[PDB]
């Protein structure tokens, strides 16, 4: 439910330029306040949780290329934020199931 499958579509992007406008206006996001996407494949991101079976929030050993879509002054209209930082993923069954935050946990 709140697991890697849902985590992927909502956080795993393969482009630095995620079009927040269209992508976030789907029912998958429904234009919430913001959404931090990770520019990296699901494999190297799932590998962060490699060996973590028990639900455990872990902070990454390095920074990743993040693209954060955040709402502007207008609802469902976003500003792209391209940055590089670490992030804490809640690892369960060797897969990131919940997103904690960027920088540290």
């Amino acid at each position: 439910m709140q697991d890697w499958l849902t985590f992927q579509k909502k956080h795993i992007t393969n482009t630095r330029d995620v079009d927040c406008d269209n992508i976030l206006s789907t029912n998958l996001f429904h234009c919430k306040d913001k959404n931090t996407f990770i520019y990296s494949r699901p494999e190297p991101v799932k590998a962060i949780c490699k060996g973590i079976i028990a639900s455990k929030n872990v902070l990454t050993t390095s920074e990743f290329y993040l693209s954060d879509c955040n709402v502007t002054s207008r609802p469902c209209k976003y500003k792209l934020k391209k940055s590089t930082n670490k992030f804490c993923v809640t690892c369960e069954n060797q897969a990131p199931v919940h997103f904690v935050g960027v920088g540290s946990c």
